[PDB]
């Protein structure tokens, strides 16, 4: 198999999750992400998207292999990836700013991705409809010809119409609170129902265009990278933190005056504001998101 084969060369980000490494392939670099034992249910969920879905996209991280290894005298779960040097929007975000056509790349690459998760496709062909559950900019990576691919299927959850079976999984790992809808941290979303699982991702998305959107250059000027919410909560924000600044106080990211003097960053804002209306129902759909992008 095809983890023996490779040779781990350094270490590219780490968390509760386990570790991602550059490691080399067949002369190649590839992306190893080895799983923690607190994170096992999230491998066993990709593997199985990856393996039982066909799911090649331009806009979604390329799966090599998913293996099982022993390390140290002890098992170690692995997914393999394609590997990108630019490494994540998050990164990349903060060692560059960004022109027009860079900027409408990035979001466009990402409301492909995301469209493409969302609709059920048939046939001998296609996929179930899937949902991410955990979408926002450490998980989206940055390609060198400026497209960006959506990674970690962990917490994916899927639908067919045929049958109309929601498959949530069987994880106990929830998404980054940074990110978490309204209805998620109030708890009073509706986990029966595929479409909800949607709203959360177009949720997430918002903050995400919102992260770009900072760093595209209009008159000269831009503003620093921030993770959203960055003003009202601190670093690792709890539940009931998220839970007092969405919810309680209806805190949405602030809109720079200077947007609003541009175009493309208008489209956007108004864009972003409809990811966030406090009712799920309200929000963007993906494939929404992508013709409006596709025409700017
Ligand atoms: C975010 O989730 C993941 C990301 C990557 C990944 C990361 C980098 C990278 C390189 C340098 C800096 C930096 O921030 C990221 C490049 N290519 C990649 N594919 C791989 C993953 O599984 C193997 C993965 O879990 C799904």
């Amino acid at each position: 198999t095809v983890a023996r084969d490779i040779t781990l060369l350094e270490c590219v980000g780490k968390g509760r999750y386990g570790e991602v490494w550059r490691g080399s392939w067949q002369g190649e670099n590839v992306a190893v992400k080895i799983f923690s034992s607190r994170d096992e249910k999230s491998w066993f969920r990709e593997t199985e998207l990856y393996n039982t879905v066909m799911l090649r996209h331009e806009n979604i991280l390329g799966f090599i292999a998913s293996d099982m290894t022993s390390r140290h005298s002890s098992t170690q779960l692995w997914l393999i990836t394609h590997y990108h040097e630019m490494g994540s929007l998050y990164d990349y975000l903060q060692l560059t700013t960004l022109d027009t056509v860079s900027c409408l790349r990035i979001v466009l690459s990402i409301a492909s991705g995301l469209a493409h998760l969302h609709i059920e496709i048939f046939g001998t062909q296609g996929k179930p409809a899937i949902a991410h559950r955990d979408l926002k900019s450490k998980n989206i990576l940055v390609k060198k010809n400026g497209q960006c691919c959506i990674a970690d299927l962990g917490l994916a959850v899927m639908h067919s119409q045929s049958t109309n079976q929601l498959d949530v999984g069987n994880n106990p790992r929830v998404g980054t609170k940074r990110y978490m809808a309204p209805e998620v941290l109030d708890e009073t979303i509706q986990v029966d129902c595929f479409d909800s699982y949607k709203r959360v991702d177009i949720w997430a998305f918002g903050l995400v265009l919102w992260e770009v959107a900072r760093r595209m250059v209009s008159n000269g000027i831009v503003e620093d990278y921030k993770p959203p919410f960055y003003d009202v909560v601190p670093n690792d924000p709890s539940f009931e933190d998220m839970r007092k600044v969405v919810c309680v106080d209806q805190q949405r990211p602030n809109i720079p005056n200077r947007w609003f003097s541009d175009p493309t960053l208008t489209s956007l804002a108004k864009l972003m504001k409809e990811c966030w209306y406090q009712n799920p129902s309200a929000r963007l759909t993906a494939l929404r998101i992508k013709k409006t992008l596709t025409k700017i």
